[PDB]
């Protein structure tokens, strides 16, 4: 029977179905790059309340949300509209992430479409029973108080309908290249973003020097509460050791990780990458979290990655370590 | 791309998408006429719990609701059944008004299908984020106490899922042609209805001596609370002046309009209609509402409208001026 | 018009649309038999969280629920998973029972897919406004305390989204053939089940010596609260009298029926079945319930039913007569 045959086939699926949804201009901007630089095994869905941005975007599926609310003309920086536009198009959004086993909601918090629609796309995803993960940034302080109070509130809302929520405070990007002209500001942030997102998807989707079990990912990530990134990499010949300290020290991991469970580690390096450098990476890390943290890791080889090995680090469940003030992420004072 | 092309096209839409849903026998009866006399740019959806009436109706789309509840055999005057039949067919109803920018729910309150299903079609419409407007009548007192207590309760329910709700008390039709035999009763009511409904749709959809901005309509109507009609027209040569006083005095505007915001004014007249008579119309009106009422108006020319100019008047947000007793609309006593 | 023609046709439907949904292994097992032995006018839908069982099943439609939650690999005896798998696939489940006028949810309570998914399929059915009926069993005591505490809780949950819920305690199967080896245990239970389910469907769907009005069924069954079965049959020549006492005495009707309203009686017999034996059957029964119980009955002739007449008995609204302890159905002590 065509139903039995279909059933049989189902059992043969070997790969997890990952869909990436970018919201608003920045999120669409991100989707456009993954769609070009390629995002190993993942479909891209861009959703915007602004038709012009949506149109100049490159994605697998485009959805103009808020068609009656907005008119294809933007949400004017208003999270309330981003939200209704998304609520108004729930069906359509859900129909795009419907078959995904895992869904990543990415965007720049602070605007109206992203800040308002991300929590909506997230709650819709959770309903269809998918692994809901958000890799989202916080505005630069230069952008002002209203942009951040809005970003904060969005983060809070996004917290409730998210399995794991990865926050990247653009402000620390300045702790990485101190005298950056706002120009690069958003170009650096663009980079960090595409890394955090691609680093995570491939860690789960790209064949490495280890089989990384989606069932494990789902296990851990199912409870990443509030996670934070760490990126590091060494040109030198003591790579692993330097790439993981860089990472463990990135100003992006702006949190006290001592009391942290779960972690996802992706070491990427050239063909001369060793399962041992990977392990070095993993233990230097394991050595700093709760003694029982569940750690997911993988190791992939990157063509264009010269003599270097990057080390993406996603430390989860740090929400008790942080303070959600409507002025930003404040490292908790107990 | 077919998605981009589509997106582009979207931006070119110039006309608001209006769908008119008539519920129950009277509502279906109304839809049948708009479908014939033509309702400038608006699709008609008739929904009934009675297959026989539905069948003899003329509409763009027909929906037999309550197919399992009822069996295509009516709701026997019961609002409770009108409601479940509609709740039972929500999906189907929603699929018919799904793309509308604006939805009009029309019916004769007092029966079972209309009284029960109108609030359901209204809440469904609001969910899809459309401009939900109801042009609905109240039964004649001859019909009795049960018919009205049911109509009242329906009006209340309809209040919660409606952007603006236009009430037409058939009882005042007698204040217009005093010794009317019940025959005409429903023939007069039929007229007033088709006017209130067509007058409003064309005001928004028919090209006049002024561009009427749907964005303005949505603004005002988005808050018409409880509205009431006024119809007037003058054969004479001081038209505007006579047509707007007639209107301002119609026994149908059975409410204290002094404290009213928003209003929609549609003056229709022969080709010799002036933008000035229209303005006369509008100011005589503006002069009687809150000094800051938002007034939407338009002016269209009607072929078959001899030497006359009709003046439809929809005064909104008068709900504080009225008393909802389960015996009818009582002009509030503060 | 194709819409009018369609409407017309609708009015001509003469038969109620019955869909039977079996959940989990036992439920799928049951569906497989009705699908083969044939279930007079009823479509079969098998739903399972385990692909292997689903595949070896025979049904009109198969649905693998919990595809993201479970992975086509079972629910491991967990009701919590049976539930999420079903909640996760609500749309798909609903799309299969969507046009039914009546829906039967059948399964063996105690496992994870059935116990968890039956209440979900039931609440979904009630939403589409269908006659929701469950013919479900309770585990044998040999299976242990956890299997039953889970079955009990499922029964409770199933109570809330069910029009009438028919419980068959497998434990009393031993009061019928006392020294049964667990082998037959489940083979006897298999029989009783296929009878209770087919007996009820045909009583409503198979042409007998009486027109049984679906409108009556819906009336009664709409309020069967907690029902219990009785099966009996006589080889002899005083059939009716013996078949109805057997039935009235079956250890399966483990409840005090004196205070019971409604009942459904299906007497099946050979071609020499009399409308009078049927009436004998019905009055011996009527004589023992509340003096105003609404009794639905029918009478059908069965080819392969030698000189015998079976008598299926479904006595409804006995929930006040029973005690729901998380160790089984205890005949209430007031
Ligand atoms: N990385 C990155 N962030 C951006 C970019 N443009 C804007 N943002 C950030 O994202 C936030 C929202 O901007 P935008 O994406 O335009 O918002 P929306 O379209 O209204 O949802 C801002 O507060 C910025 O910090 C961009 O090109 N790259
Ligand atoms: N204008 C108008 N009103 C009607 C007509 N028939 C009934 N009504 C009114 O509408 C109410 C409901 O009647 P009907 O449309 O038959 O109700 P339903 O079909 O049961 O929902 C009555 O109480 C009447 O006042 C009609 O032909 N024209
Ligand atoms: N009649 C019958 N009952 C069964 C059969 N297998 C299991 N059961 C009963 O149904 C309950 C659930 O078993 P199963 O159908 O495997 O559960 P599930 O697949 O996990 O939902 C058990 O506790 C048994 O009492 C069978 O073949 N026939």
């Amino acid at each position: 029977s065509p139903e039995d045959k279909e059933l049989l086939e189902y059992l043969q699926q070997t790969k997890a179905k990952i869909t990436v949804v970018g919201c608003g201009g920045a999120g669409n901007n991100t989707i456009t790059r993954l769609k070009m630089e390629g995002i190993e095994g993942a479909k891209t869905v861009a959703i915007n309340t602004d038709a012009q941005q949506l149109i100049r975007t490159k994605a697998d599926k485009k959805i103009l949300i808020g068609k009656k609310l907005t008119r294809g003309l933007g949400a004017g920086g208003n999270p309330k509209i981003g939200e209704e536009a998304a609520k108004e198009s729930a069906e359509e959004i859900k129909a795009a992430i419907q078959d995904s086993d895992m869904v990543f909601i990415t965007c720049g918090l602070g605007g109206g479409t992203g800040t308002g629609s991300a929590p909506v796309v997230a709650e819709i995803s959770k309903k269809i029973g998918a692994l809901t993960v958000a890799v989202v940034t916080l505005p630069f302080v230069m952008e002002g108080k209203v942009r951040m109070k809005n970003a904060m509130e969005g983060l809070e809302r996004l917290k409730q309908h998210t399995d794991t929520l990865v926050v990247i405070p653009n402000e620390k990007l300045f702790e990485i290249v101190p005298n950056m002209p706002l120009k690069l500001a958003f170009k650096v942030a663009d980079e960090v973003l595409i890394n955090a997102v691609k680093g995570l998807v491939e860690l789960i989707t790209k064949d490495g020097l280890i089989n990384v079990d989606f069932a494990d990912v789902k296990a851990v990530m199912n409870n990443g509460g509030l996670a934070m990134i760490g990126i590091g990499e060494s040109d030198s010949e003591k790579r692993a050791k330097e790439a993981v300290s860089m990472a463990l020290n990135s100003p992006l991991l702006d949190v006290d990780i001592d009391g942290a469970t779960g972690a996802l580690i992706h070491v990427m390096g050239p063909e001369d990458l060793t399962l041992e450098e990977a392990r070095e990476v993993v233990a230097t890390v394991s050595s700093r979290l709760d003694p029982n943290a569940t750690i997911i890791w993988g190791a992939t080889i990157d063509e264009n990655l010269e003599n270097t090995v990057r080390v993406l680090l996603v430390i989860t469940g740090v929400q008790s370590r942080i303070e959600f003030t409507d002025t930003g992420l404040k490292r908790k004072k107990l």
